[PDB]
């Protein structure tokens, strides 16, 4: 309660990752923009209307068997075009759910500890308040060893950078088609259609709705590109921590000074930077950093 | 209040089996990407558009009896094709149930218990406390002996886990079908219509929106084989429990010192399972846990 | 407050048989799955697209007058397909009126009579605590007597089971139909039309959504058929009770000792089943097991 | 607050009773198992879609008038089909608002009465209790000479029962019409329409839903008049009354012995059935009940 | 906060008086019960659908203008039908809008005296209880003089009624049409369709949802003339009060005897008014009746 | 809690520059106003209904291409007409993003800070009260040298006005389009339609909902440039301060007199921006503005 418990610019880089492709995908078939239909099969003008939508029913469904239709540029890319928006959701859900295992898996383990540090940490400043007028560094120096959860949390961020590496050469892949693989010939003469002469022996279909993929996949391409980066830096757990939360604290003479830094890639960097977000919510934080930037007794004993 | 009262392990695992054939069957006819009907039928040029659309639904209703259409595959697939979206609904439903089961027989039966031993655990912390400045392992022996609930867990995943299985065999088999059994011949030939010659015999019908109903098949064959050796190894109840919660607890003069571990396979064991969730919510633990690594009278007389 | 007030068998055994009928409606004509109309008529290619939807809606219309219609298996079967979502919601309210009036009859006379014995049994359990350191028994002797309320559960789950067993005969019968029944032959030959020459006699009408009827009532007489027995078994209140609950507090000097158990077929049955599924939610109750299956005076005295 | 202030079996029939015909208009016109309209006409071949269009239009809005149309049964079960649903819901409205006037007219009258007496209860059972170790009488006295708000109970109920009467009336003849009434011979002839001859003389309709209407009728029908009698019974307040209630109040030395029955069909009758409901949550009421069913000073000064 | 503020009655008739237009406005047009359009021409077999429409359109948009349209009764039957709604929404806001204007301009200024008073009355009644064992009457006679709030109220209530009234006869007028002005011969021949032969010189258009129309007029005016007697009666407002709620305080000593009555059609009528619904809500109101209708010190002292 | 932490000017700026977008993009293709598709292609009358929707879906499909169309203003002004909303929707959210930067990256940072510094204030109100009957000078000379925050709100205001005058750039040149790009010439002639001669060689296509297009751009560009130069002045925040919310503290003697003004360009201004808003709501401020503008000391103890 009151801790964020994640890190903003974690939180923002899930939420931008996860929304976007969501954002696409409900803009992709809006009516407010988009058209009839995906697939138009050109039909003689003898056939019926029950005719024309039974080849442009069997036109959409047989996109998937290539034995039936005869495009120039494979099978491949009619079924990225029939498929694009379920692709494009299980990059989202494969982008939302490391997220959830960090919070099922790391909710209470971060936030016990957040709060037992952040009670140490007052009683600390009460006692010299109290006393003028070491429990944390020890569990600091234990948490020093434990080489526990810095590994998950670097394993969560390399997965998602897997994730997103893979997403965007697919995205780029898919972009680089041709622009005039939505158009195919299509041929309804399976079973007893195949012996009569009624029917055209192929018909010119055009995959609708294929530029606005196309821009939704550039779209998302680009953003993903500018995002890879972020999560590259977020990587590099100990550089992240700016080692002067502490030094702080080191002006008051119960807690114990020369207190140690991030470095050393443990899980005492992960709880620095995760120190660092919620420190600034603590009261003695502002009452400290007041006195140690105008600096002594007489200040502390002044409030 | 404030009790987990469900592994995370196993609040996934029903979360991902039911969530996703519901997503499946929601996407499967979802108007962003659907077609407009799942069935269509080539009736000639004189026919008319309301001619057409009794063939059409003729040809959709009559695929239940099999001594009308002549398909190659059988009437199986066709049963099949038709009733997709109703067995993944019946799965998920199976699915569900389970976990219905456990949390209306086992929720205040697991409660009281997880309360009343959070409680001893922290009178014996106070008194400890109150003392320098055993009946919670007489119930844990109690539990020994009583081997009731365990046999109820590990049944119920047992039950989910052939649940999985056969949901498993079922989306495998639906797969492995020829994709051209979305397409047979039907004919309306059924009463006064017999005699007529102004009908044709038979009409060549397609089966739309089975090439989606593959897919999403085995996009749920697939996470269910991911998800099958997670319920596999959670069927190991003794192996879970790491025997390292009470070691801690110990130190402390007052509680019994050598406390059991969880093996045995009884309820012992389920009930260390359920604690180790929930005893890092305790604030006595923490206050145990930073003097037993650190060490021991001054420090335990510090807090 | 707090109070079940409900046994978790008959709250699954009302949702459940309330809820299926309601899902199989819901299901029966879903967009996401459904066809169209529920019936087709073949009429002439002459026919105009209002004359046709006239013969289409005439004899959908005259599906219950049996002078117009030909058909093989009478005119009951038609009188069943047109009309089975209306008997599923009305088996559906019949079986939920029983639960409303168990409600509206007995949640005060059964809710301050709980409150009343846990109050009872907490004063004993006070007194006995600081004593160390029988008002129950004669109103449950009081209860012993007094036959009204065993006698109004009984006839509420014996209707309750009689309208489960009826529904599963009508849902037998409607699915032993013979699947061709879906389709008839009838004629717009009333007023003046029955002169003209320009309409055929007689047309062939299919009724479509049947297959989907047979296959939803199938389903709810299986469910039905292995929910009787739950509902078989609940009659039987005296076998239901385990004589256990009370035998814990004869422990204490201050209750009677030999307290009575549930056979009987009185309300004290009823009773005692209603307390055993609340006294788990009763604080002593547990600190008198444990002490009971550990056995004393000084373990009493400890709590 | 706290306080049902309405009977069970009133509170039971006014729910039934306006409920139902909402469900059942609900019903007659919900797409999962209608028809597209509720009027069809037969227009010949030649017509255009939109002729057609304009026949329909004109005899479904010319079914009021009498002039043009040519029917066997008369103009008024024509008109009885058209306005069905309006008809159910001027009785449905006509049910509820008695139920509306007794809340804004009666909510705080019997409210503030029932606090009151509760109050003076309680406090003669305080003083009872605190003086071993009537006001109400009085007012009761007073309450059976004002004859006023039972008077007003008739009425409403009398009203109710005469509205379901008249209901039952018109849905009993609804119910009997012919069965053969759904159809007419309408006519286009006015204007300039009366002198062209490219227009048929008269046109073949029919009133689709009409089958589903007399199906709703005789349901609703036959639940009213299965509700009736409690209507007839529950006119009947004295009877109602269980003058037991009072009575074991009498034990206690400083309540008014001999209290007065519920006799005598006036207000105190009224007040004794509101009592019966609201006495059940006092807490008194059962710490008495157990006294006097088991008896008595020493039990008295128990509690 | 508790206190009504507004008399049931003219709480019941606003309630009325503006929830019925709405009802019928959604039931002219609710899909439920209506048909397709409000319009529908008659144009030649020749006609595509989309002159057909044309023509539809047209008609109904010269409705407004009677150059083109040769009706029988005038063209003002035909803008009612057109605008019925419309009109029926204004008669609800000008019904609607004086309740808005009495509760913004009297809400406050009718809670803080009603407030006071209360307040000053459960003073007096303390006093006489720890007395025992006018400052009211001086601010019931200044309200006397104070003829200001009455004004306002009767004038709300005139306006209503006068509202009511001016409703009732455009309601009666509207219903009194022939109920063939519904039909009418309009005419496509503005601009370059002058001139051309390929149109017929007049078309036959009638105005579907007339019927309904007049249905729900003489629904509403029988409902207004029902109510317009409750207006008028309201508007007497000294005669509605029953002088009796001081009457039964004029027992208190510390009370001033001889308490003036609501005569005199002043603002001391209204708050009269005010108070006779809400002295019901006063504890001490009921604690005076009881002794006042039963009697006296010694039962005064008695609560 | 309580605290704005967001000037009005630069809170209105966004709301407004947020939700134009999102206002025109509604409005834009909402069916109270709209038509029913974006293009629309003149076929001849010998094509069928199904190839007209090809012609209509493929010419909107080929908009991307420019090897098929011919039209006169290039294909970038009917790239433009295709994706308008997507652009207008880019750009809100591009507007939207700082906004949420700031809230993410300065919400606690400003809090925190704004929470400390009305505690001092209101702490050396007390004292002086207190003392009758400098902390936060030097925590704002500590402020002075630390130019972070600024520089870091002129960044976002910066970045603000280069996205508006982008936008206005981009609108300003959508509009200026010859009003005419809206129709083309499209061609349907690729793969197997290239041979056939019975499809004319060009088809004239115009695209719906281009002036409704315009329209809104000329709105959203005279808006955005009304606007701009409310962010211009915005960024210059030292001119912003009336430097009057300190002077008025001098007056009490314990506070620092003398106080610096927000001159100088660091984060001093940004912290007197964000101190005159919230000021307002210090119950102190306004107990020390009415002795400073009346005036001392029998004023100061006064209250």
């Amino acid at each position: 309660k009151g801790l964020r418990l994640e890190l903003a610019v974690d939180k923002m880089v899930t939420c931008i990752a996860v929304g976007l492709p969501l954002l696409l995908i409900s803009l992709a078939f809006a009516q407010e923009i988009s058209i009839g239909t995906q697939i138009s099969c050109f039909s003689p003008s003898s056939f019926s209307r029950d005719q024309a939508a039974f080849v442009d029913s069997y036109c959409w469904a047989a996109v998937q068997q290539k034995n039936s239709l005869q495009s120039e540029s494979g099978n491949l890319p009619l079924w990225l075009h029939k498929f694009f928006p379920y692709i494009l959701l299980l990059f989202a859900i494969l982008l939302y759910l490391p997220p959830l295992f960090w919070r099922f898996a790391a909710a209470p383990h971060i936030c016990s500890d957040l709060k037992f540090i952040m009670e140490e940490l007052d009683k600390v400043y009460n006692r010299a308040i109290k006393a003028a007028k070491p429990i944390v560094e020890q569990y600091l120096k234990t948490k020093k060893n434990s080489n526990n959860l810095i590994i998950k949390y670097i394993s969560c961020r390399l997965l998602t950078l897997i994730i997103i590496l893979l997403a965007c050469i697919y995205l780029g892949y898919y972009f680089s088609l041709s622009s005039l693989s939505d158009e195919f010939v299509c041929s309804i003469k399976s079973g007893i259609l195949r012996n009569d002469s009624t029917v055209p022996d192929q018909f010119q279909c055009k995959l609708i709705a294929v530029g606005i993929f196309q821009l939704l996949s550039v779209i998302n391409l680009v953003v993903y590109v500018l995002l890879a980066p972020v999560v590259v830096y977020t990587l590099f757990v100990p550089f992240r921590q700016k080692t002067d939360v502490l030094k702080v604290y080191e002006i008051l003479p119960t807690f114990d000074v020369l207190h140690f830094k991030s470095e050393g890639y443990n899980d005492l960097s992960l709880y620095n930077l995760f120190l660092e977000e919620n420190i600034s919510e603590v009261k003695s934080y502002k009452c400290l950093k007041v006195l140690e930037n105008i600096k002594d007794p007489m200040l502390l004993l002044t409030n």
